[PDB]
């Protein structure tokens, strides 16, 4: 009589790590037998981290899996054939991993006309889709972005703005979707602030001899900044003042009995978290 | 004297489990002081995840991360200000990781005429890309894949074909990488297999009542090839008869002692894992 055989299925919630065993059996059928494994057309012999036990004395062929990776899902077919036809049957190896986090987007404080790029990445199979929604507060409603003429969206999600303005402000929503679970999903707040910019590009500061000459540097920006002075590209150590105010700061700093050598350029330069600037302020020192 | 910091950094090979912790602490300045901390121009308020801990008498404050999640990667301020100026010291918080499979690919044997679909996904910091290159055994060089007419990669490296060629077969490769290390890169072999048919779809038998009915259905295919043959949608139990051959198989069926409510038609069902056939075999009883 032709073999017949005993259907076999994986696991049901299959993860990483786990180990599988899936039995070929008969439940009738005249000896003698050869099994034969397949996944999806292509011959089990090509896979070696899948290895089979057989015995055949008790009419019986395991196929083995000591730690199923992604790519094992599939259909596994056993073959059992005799001298009078042959029998088979087809389990299919299934997994699903809902989206993770790899890059989350967090709130962002984004300088005028530079180019910024939010990253948001996440994991899992299928590959999450990765949408980006902002919020209009005219009524809190959600608007997908998109890649724009000014924006754009990479690859992997990452929102990047070309030139950013006052236009792109507010809370933004990045979501990651593979169809398990419900996703994730979150929210970013967006705010714009400006490079900081000396008041005065190079202003000229002329004096006699030997006197407390008096240096000036205001700046225009977001506390906090931090003013360094230089000449000839070297830090001055002298005596120097840094006042700040609200748009800003002024640095009032001054050079006790002057010197022909001294007489040169200076270098106010100011560094932030939203850009750097310098002016440069130069000495004469007459007669 | 205003306050002066010292200079504080994040450990070197940052992996997304370990804890962080930077100390900030002064090298000389006059109290009181006020200490404040910033992550890329947004104050730590923000980021509750991160606590900071902060002990005024000695001078210092310290912030902490619990567990380095990828989204921590950015610069990191430290503010101290007392009533003669302030300092500021940035570190950045710097984290590389590796491609990992997340679904490799492996050998592929494609229906002619189907729509192939492999994956090939990974996963790390920056998000890996993803690219084919096809091996042309004209002289086994690489030639990247890409979008053509017929085919298709998607936004996660999943190469498609539109309808599968014989132009489709020999090993392809597809290519993981993000910058860190060498990546990843897989070797798989496509093979290209044509879906089985009847070879006739539909033929008269025809007999006289009682009689050894011989019906016939041979196949065109690639083994395996696993036939079920029906009337009106319900399987036959009756005699049948299924020898193999190279080019697929036939099916030699007979039916002793025929009956009027017997005639009507028949189906021999094909199924393979390349696809499946029906021929529809018509019997009829004269007297
Ligand atoms: C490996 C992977 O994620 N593959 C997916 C595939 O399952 C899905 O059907 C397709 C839709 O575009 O996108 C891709
Ligand atoms: C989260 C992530 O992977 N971001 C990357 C970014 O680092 C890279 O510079 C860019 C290049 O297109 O692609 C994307």
């Amino acid at each position: 009589s032709p073999p017949i055989i005993n259907h076999f299925h994986f696991s049901k919630d299959i993860k990483e790590g786990e180990r599988q065993q899936v039995i070929c059996g008969l439940k009738s059928g005249d000896p003698p037998f050869t099994f034969s494994w397949l996944k999806d057309g292509i011959d089990i012999k090509n896979f070696p981290e899948i290895n089979i036990v057989d015995v055949p004395v008790s009419y019986i062929s395991v196929l083995v899996i000591s730690s199923v990776e992604a790519k094992h899902i599939g259909n596994y077919t056993c073959i059992i054939k005799n001298s009078n036809g042959m029998d088979s049957y087809t389990a299919t190896l299934m997994m699903k991993v809902p989206p993770r986090w790899v890059k989350e987007p967090t709130d962002v404080a984004a300088t005028l006309g530079s180019r910024l790029t939010i990253d948001c990445s996440a994991t899992g199979y299928p590959q999450p889709q990765i949408t980006w929604d902002k919020l209009t507060d005219r009524s809190e409603h959600q608007l997908p972005v998109g890649s724009d003429s000014q924006r754009t969206l990479a690859s992997n999600g990452s929102l990047t703005f070309l030139r950013v303005d006052e236009s792109d402000k507010g809370v933004y929503i990045c979501q990651a979707y593979n169809g398990i679970g419900n996703g994730l999903q979150k929210k970013i707040h967006l705010t714009v602030h400006v490079a900081p910019k000396v008041k005065e590009d190079f202003t000229v500061i002329t004096v006699r001899k030997g006197f407390t000459a008096h240096l000036k540097c205001e700046v225009f920006g977001e506390p906090p900044l931090n003013i360094i002075w230089k000449k000839e590209d070297k830090i001055i150590a002298f005596e120097t003042l840094q006042e700040n105010t609200a748009n800003g700061a002024t640095s009032d700093t001054l050079i006790n009995d002057s010197q022909q050598n001294d007489s040169g350029i200076y270098t106010c330069h100011v560094s932030s978290q939203f850009g750097e600037a310098e002016g440069k302020i130069q000495l004469v020192v007459l007669e």
